[PDB]
């Protein structure tokens, strides 16, 4: 899901969508995850 954890870089987010769901997905959408 989509979440306030800011972005630098696509991923930015990847290893916590991993220990959230399972896998490293989810990009950058406004400076903020889109997982």
């Amino acid at each position: 899901v989509v979440i306030g954890q800011r972005c630098y870089r696509s991923p930015d987010c990847y290893s916590a969508c991993k220990k959230l769901v399972g896998k490293a997905t989810g990009k950058c959408t406004n400076g903020r995850c889109d997982c």
